DNA sequence: GTCGG
DNA sequence: GCTGATGCGC
DNA sequence: CCGACGGCGCATCAGC
């Protein structure tokens, strides 16, 4: 199935360990980068040397690849898997609301299992209460077929609140994925621009009023994080939904951001820094001589952003990650 | 952990 | 109130 | 203790 899959899984496992157990956020990103680059490499890897040529594979990862190529495993990962404290910390971070820091506190207080975690609800904040409540459903992927029915509801209900709203389903759906992990809804309204001043609320209560949104993780004036569910013919899993209100006049920088992937975005924002610019979901600005962002540059399309940084435009579908296959 | 300066 | 970290997530 | 690594919304606490 997956060309070099053994290696990329290995590197993914290490990344997760550095993040969740070591709290080494930059080592985590080194391994992710490594995993991404190898996955998109179109040849089989014969050695750590070969791999090392790829940007973001260095000495220590080559070594590991050698070890893995030679033995079909990695001793560093055997020791880690066996370490039950590492394994429970890792596990707890898969609940939404719990990161490396809380997962560690919980495990050092004898909370190690799903069963233990439910026993100690009173220890959890609201966000964690809800991620635990839907832990199972949130592990499932969303078929594009079901994404369409959700778009239909979201779009219809936005129009019914105020037809001047425009709602756009971004994330992995806009990239054409046949399944998505969540639903990312990007929202504009002409009253909200970068120079103006309860636009997101209305939409959320409307979506709750017709019982599509079922819970709330967090909510502010511009970003809503919650749970949703299709009505049953006769039940559908609950699902994560992200609703983002961005300023009407910065739609392109915002839709670029909200389309992802995550890895595409940090690579893009990294390539810009070396060219001399800084990008966020609102603007692309030139970095001053002192690394200080200057005034925003004009953007009339997604391609204008790529253009400023001397990148070839890439349609949404080519902003996903890929892997390659062996026979 | 990698890169680069 | 304000600012500024830290934790968490996308 | 070579240093930067993407960038920021929401929740919370700390120090003023
Ligand atoms: N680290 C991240 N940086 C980003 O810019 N993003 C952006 C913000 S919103 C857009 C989509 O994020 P999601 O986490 O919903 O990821 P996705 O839709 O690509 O993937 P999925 O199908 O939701 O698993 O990507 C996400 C990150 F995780
Ligand atoms: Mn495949
Ligand atoms: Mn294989
Ligand atoms: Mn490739
Ligand atoms: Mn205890
Ligand atoms: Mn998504
Ligand atoms: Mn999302
Ligand atoms: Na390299
Ligand atoms: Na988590
Ligand atoms: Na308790
Ligand atoms: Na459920």
């Amino acid at each position: 199935e997956t060309l070099n899959g053994g290696i990329t899984d290995m590197l993914t496992e290490l990344a997760n360990f550095e993040k969740n157990v070591s709290q080494a956020i930059h080592k985590y990103n080194a391994y992710r980068k490594a995993a991404s680059v190898i996955a998109k490499y179109p040849h089989k890897i014969k050695s750590g040397a070969e791999a090392k040529k790829l940007p973001g594979v260095g000495t220590k990862i080559a070594e590991k690849i050698d070890e893995f190529l030679a033995t079909g495993k990695l001793r560093k990962l055997e020791k880690i898997r066996q370490d039950d404290t590492s394994s429970s910390i890792n596990f707890l971070t898969r609940v939404s609301g719990i990161g490396p820091s809380a997962a560690r506190k919980f495990v050092d207080e004898g909370i190690k299992t799903l069963e233990d975690l439910r026993k100690n609800e009173d220890k959890l904040n609201h966000h964690q209460r809800i991620g635990l409540k839907y832990f199972g459903d949130f592990e499932k992927r969303i078929p594009r077929e079901e994404m369409l029915q959700m778009q239909d509801i979201v779009l219809n209900e936005v129009k019914k609140v105020d037809s001047e709203y425009i709602a756009t389903v971004c994330g992995s759906f806009r990239r054409g994925a046949e399944s998505s992990g969540d639903m990312d809804v990007l929202l504009t309204h002409p009253s909200f621009t970068s120079e103006s001043t309860k636009l997101l609320h209305q939409v959320v209560e409307q979506l709750q009023k017709v019982h599509f949104i079922t819970d709330t993780l967090s909510k502010g004036e511009t970003k809503f994080m919650g749970v949703c569910q299709l009505p049953s013919k006769n039940e559908y899993p609950h699902r994560r939904i992200d609703i983002r209100l961005i300023p009407k006049d910065q739609y392109y920088c915002g839709v670029l951001y909200f389309t992802g992937s995550d890895i595409f975005n940090k690579n893009m924002r990294a390539h810009a820094l070396e060219k001399g610019f800084t990008i966020n979901e609102y603007t692309i600005r030139p970095l001053g001589v002192t690394g200080v962002a200057g005034e925003p540059l004009p953007v009339d399309s997604e391609k204008d952003i790529f253009d400023y940084i001397q990148w070839k435009y890439r349609e949404p579908k080519d902003r996903s990650e890929h892997h390659h296959h062996h026979h």
